[PDB]
């Protein structure tokens, strides 16, 4: 109930609630089947380009969501939603498998876990990447590719699926960068590797963008 | 009261007191209220300044109140305010929406804690942002627009105050910088997204130098 | 089997299990033999090449297997496998002779432990180092050796091994790197020092790599 | 006692008392007096001067002591001094009012606290600070003055008191630097705004420095 | 005894007595005397040097050793040594003193614990610092000073002693320079503001430029 979402000691005993049900390290697969984790990055900024080394230095906000049905309760009376470090919940072990340096996170690591069990989770990440920078100043632009997935688990434990498949991130990319986005995609893909029998879900981002005129 | 301001033993129950009481990850709401979180900057430097790219290097005092008065205390006979290690209180979760590099955090972080619940924390920052450097050789010069807001929490849990006086700047902005500061101008504003209807407020800070 | 693989109390009973008999700090030596320690490099990026300094910068995920029996369970009707934060293990003290950075890892902290006790880590890891760089602008290339063993135990105690002798490692490293790799090759390698009485059992790694033409 | 200083056991002793007296976070106030907090910059090195941007990375020793007398005791048959993690310890929270980096600590974070309660405490650090360069490259040459005080204590909470105005700093500074001190100048300070009643004590550090063979051809 | 070092109940309870007698933030000075510390580096390369600033940035292995006797046990029928993370024991606070950035540790932070109660930490550090850069490119080389010692032990409570090398063993083959000698030397401190004397170690690295170019 948004009439209640300033009640403090709701929130507090939702916390409360939230750290006694929550397993930080144990995925919180339901039903015996994978956790679902939506992933879509908005992409705020393309800091810096390099068309020699194909290489990359960009911002975005990694809309990340999924469920923990064991953390919902009954907000008929208390707030539908709180806020909710990170360390005290599972976070999906994401990674890039094309990055090339360390996900440096810009925001509060904090989650919003909702009272139906679904988590909200968006840091905005500045971070370097290898990917096809060749284009980048003509005027259908590079189209650079950034793989996402879990480090550790495998489709049966994860899935990564991508929440929209198109768009340009208008509400979101920098005015001011002196690149423009043409195109944002984001689709499913599986890797596997020939050393390791299971199937790694992805979500393959393709940011296609060039130098503005 | 002042004269009972170096009391270590009143200090020392003081701040057992507001360890007992605070709650260090909840929204301190008070009375079917928002936070009312007061921000406004206070820039010390401009250091850097890139018009190719447009982005801005800075430091700044973030001037940072709001109130938690189940944190106050009688002072008839005791200090007036303590000083407190932010990782005892709640702090609001701002984030600057267009920073592009870490806050870098100059300063001890500690707040004071008056014992009415008010809580002062201003942090020196330094950090890196996006925005327009158009303009910075000119003698109309840039304004840069620096966006800051809670990252988690809506209008109905935190509401920002961007309510200051610039008549002071001068006591503040480094007389050696290679820029100076023509005007530094605050205002409210809401963020909103396509995907995500609660409204987010914010401070969007006017920073308007340009080259000495 | 596969089938309980989602079950969430069994992994969080496991991951209970582990962490009550796992020692962090103590070797898993089993009978009276070495913790024979697997390592393989697999190549992500060649970031930077330093001509005159010697020096490179690279990216690799650091393939790196043991086994530690009393880790065991089993997995009749249980999951096969769960992640574990690997400050909740024994790991290796690894480090790379030559490097001249810290090793910077760009990926969750997590292993995997197989119900046979077997325990997979593999971080991805951004370091430099130095080594033999002349020769890259050549056909032939330039070929960067990196050695790797425990910076502490001797070869009683831990014997740090290559999987395999060659590797391609076609499915790791970058396309649209500025490099390409001829050869991978990972070889035993026994060290002594004139100061001190043992001997260290490490993986010499020479990366033959040249500059695109 | 300086024959009983190595009693491995009373050492021990001592930081077990120290540790079960310590108050970390509040100021050690005694007599409704302020904490009198002393500060000396002794200057290692001047790593690079922009005359473009006013700015200088500096390598200093922060000499600092203050009191308190909670932590002190008996002597007589056990060690005279004990090294302490400033964890365990209140220490003074304070910042270079013009830095425009983080303070970079450059050795292990111990104090020595005395049997008579006083506390010396010598980080070294490495920092950058907006301060005034012309002139770095004139006989006379550059000063470049830093601001140091508490962040949060008001005058009448900790007071900062410079030991020494004036040196050259003979013994600390680096006869490899390119640059050359010709005096250190540490003054009592006292910092208003507006904005805030009580006033800030601070010592006012001037580094007056120039470069060493300023005069060139071209 | 080394056919017990691989007993792993053994290492655990080793492991286990040490953490119950050590006392890692306690100097271990046995008998009333200081604590003997021996430190020697090793070089292992040396990244960049610049002449005008006079300044390097080098890697080097710093082998260090002291003992704690009340670490020891009898070891008989038990191993000879194990590893332990240095957060569980005394470690003596080294610092150069002419340091110009935060020593970078580039390995595990573990040392060995010898059954007698000798402590052996070896970091691998990469740090830059302040000294003499003059002479690099010529043939007699530069010699560049790095003095070591404890940052807040004077002479009474800790030594630091030197363990004279051209450090053949370690230096890189590689590395852009060579070394001709390093000396390490015992060497005593004091100020004016204070009484007491600190004892370091003075490094002396002689190296120059490798394949330099001059007018003959
Ligand atoms: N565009 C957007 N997307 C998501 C989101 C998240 C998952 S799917 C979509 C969440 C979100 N906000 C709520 C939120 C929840 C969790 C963490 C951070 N923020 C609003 C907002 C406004 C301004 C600064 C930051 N956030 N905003
Ligand atoms: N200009 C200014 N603004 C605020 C403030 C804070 C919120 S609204 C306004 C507080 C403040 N001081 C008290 C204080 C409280 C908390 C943290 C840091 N400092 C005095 C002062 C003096 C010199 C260095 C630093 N501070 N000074
Ligand atoms: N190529 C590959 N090798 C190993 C491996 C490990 C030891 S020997 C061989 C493990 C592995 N995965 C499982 C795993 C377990 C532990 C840590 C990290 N990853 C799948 C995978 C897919 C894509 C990104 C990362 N990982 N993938
Ligand atoms: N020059 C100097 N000044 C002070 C000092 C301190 C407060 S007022 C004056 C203390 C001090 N030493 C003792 C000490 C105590 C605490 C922390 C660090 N060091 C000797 C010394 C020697 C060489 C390296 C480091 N220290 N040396
Ligand atoms: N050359 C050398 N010196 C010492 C040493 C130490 C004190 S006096 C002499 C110790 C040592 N090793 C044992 C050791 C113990 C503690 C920490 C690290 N290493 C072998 C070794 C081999 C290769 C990489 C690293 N270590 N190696
Ligand atoms: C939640 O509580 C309300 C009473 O306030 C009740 O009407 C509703 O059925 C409850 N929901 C569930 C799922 O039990
Ligand atoms: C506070 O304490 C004083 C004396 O200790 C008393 O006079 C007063 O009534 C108390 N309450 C308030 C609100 O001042
Ligand atoms: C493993 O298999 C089943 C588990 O359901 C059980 O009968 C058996 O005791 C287990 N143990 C071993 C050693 O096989
Ligand atoms: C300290 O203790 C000694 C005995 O060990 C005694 O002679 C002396 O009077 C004591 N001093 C104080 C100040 O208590
Ligand atoms: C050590 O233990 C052995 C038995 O394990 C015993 O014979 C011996 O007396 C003990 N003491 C020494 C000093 O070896």
């Amino acid at each position: 109930d948004y009439k209640d979402d300033d009640d403090k000691l709701d929130r507090a005993d939702i916390l409360y609630n939230i750290r006694q049900t929550s397993r930080p390290d144990v995925i919180p697969t339901q039903r015996d089947r994978p956790v679902a984790v939506s992933v879509s990055l908005k992409f705020i900024n393309i800091l810096e380009v390099n068309e020699i080394t194909n290489e990359v230095d960009v911002v975005f906000w990694q809309q990340t969501t999924w469920s923990d049905r064991t953390l919902a309760w009954n907000s008929s009376h208390s707030p539908d939603q709180v806020s909710v470090p990170i360390s005290s919940l599972w976070v999906p072990d994401l990674a890039a498998y094309n990055a090339i340096s360390k996900p440096e996170v810009l925001t509060p690591q904090l989650a919003r876990v909702v009272s139906d069990g679904e988590v909200l989770y968006m840091p905005s990440i500045r971070q370097r990447f290898s990917c096809d920078v060749s284009g980048v100043d003509t005027e259908s632009g590079a189209t650079c590719r950034i793989k996402i997935g879990s480090w550790t688990h495998h489709s049966r434990e994860i899935s990564v699926d991508p929440t929209t498949e198109n768009s340009d991130d208008s509400e979101y990319f920098s005015q001011y960068s002196r690149f423009e986005i043409l195109d944002v995609t984001q689709k499913k893909n599986s890797v596997t590797y020939s050393c390791c029998p299971e199937a790694y879900e992805d979500v393959e981002v393709s940011l296609n963008f060039r130098k503005k005129g």
